[PDB]
């Protein structure tokens, strides 16, 4: 019954990007964010559609921003999460993206220690950038069958990252803790992957993992020691469904610091979702749910 407004606008920086503003916004209570990446070839309306986190942003009374890569930026609407132009502070489109959070932080009443990026495919790999680059920004990040960092620094590299994997996760993850700078601090992760994906390779997934235990380890030191060794793994069922492995990787103070979920014969595609969208499998667990609720126990 009570409807939100989806709106366009542009940041200062030409940045399109759209909005959901739930009905129970009034602007008396700063409000969590949510910045979701979609993925190649698709938009912020086709990924809304698809990812439902409208719907959940109504439910759970917070924002959703969906900047939108235009074909001009890349042939095929992907995030450059392959190219060195953006995969740093301050310029390209990790500070395009910082931007949009910037513009809505400005416009509406947001709840700077609940602003989160996640994203499919090419913004899973951006929302990896956007938390190793903006982590005073990004409270924690979920990565819907994405590359860890700097998995490629070259499109002439980037296929074979989607196939093979990126470099070893421990060195990425020490670029991934450079690129922080005076910023760092533990970004928790959610990570999505289908065992058949044959876009990016799952094995993209476990590295990311693998990347952000090195990142998030070497964040806390300058106490907290973090490995990417499962601390908890358990099989789940999805009712007429796809079945699934959970994996939660602790921190030594016993806080859950990571999360891998890998759906079992999933393709490349958001975990449940609605098939009012592209890239989505209704038979997967409910990404949209699980990374909202990852997010809302992992403020900043
Ligand atoms: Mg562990």
């Amino acid at each position: 019954g009570p409807a939100g407004q989806f709106i366009r606008d542009t940041a200062p920086d030409g940045r399109v990007y759209k909005l959901y503003i739930p009905s129970g916004y009034n602007g008396s209570t700063p409000l969590p964010l949510v910045v979701m990446l979609h993925g190649c070839t698709q938009n912020p309306d086709d990924f809304a559609a698809g990812t439902e986190m409208n719907v959940y942003a109504e439910q759970n009374n917070f924002l959703v921003a969906y900047p939108e890569q235009p074909s001009s930026a890349n042939l095929n609407k992907c995030w450059n999460w392959f190219d060195s132009n953006h995969q740093s502070r301050g310029r390209g489109e990790p500070a395009s993206i910082a931007g949009v959070v910037e513009d809505v932080k400005r416009n509406y009443s947001v709840d700077s220690r609940r602003v989160y990026a996640a994203g499919l495919s090419a913004g899973g790999a951006m929302s990896v950038i956007m938390g190793a680059t903006y982590p005073d920004v990004f409270a924690a990040i979920g990565v819907g069958s994405g590359l860890e960092y700097k998995a490629a620094t070259s499109m002439t590299s980037a296929y074979m990252a989607m196939i093979n994997g990126g470099p070893d996760p421990v060195q990425q993850g020490n670029l991934a803790y450079q690129a922080m700078g005076s910023h760092a601090r533990v970004v928790p992760v959610i990570v999505f992957h289908g065992t058949s994906d044959y876009t990016v390779y799952p094995v993209n997934g476990h590295q990311v993992i693998s990347q952000w235990a090195q990142t998030n380890d070497r964040a806390g030191d300058g106490n907290n020691h973090i490995d990417d060794q499962a601390d908890v793994t358990m099989n789940g069922s999805v009712p007429n469904g796809r079945t699934y492995t959970r994996y939660l990787y602790k921190d030594q103070n016993g806080n859950v610091v990571m999360e891998k979920i890998m759906v079992n014969g999933m393709g490349h595609a958001w975990s449940g979702g609605s098939t009012a969208g592209t890239y989505t499998d209704p038979a997967g667990p409910e990404a949209s749910s699980m990374m909202w609720s990852f997010f809302v126990n992992h403020p900043k």
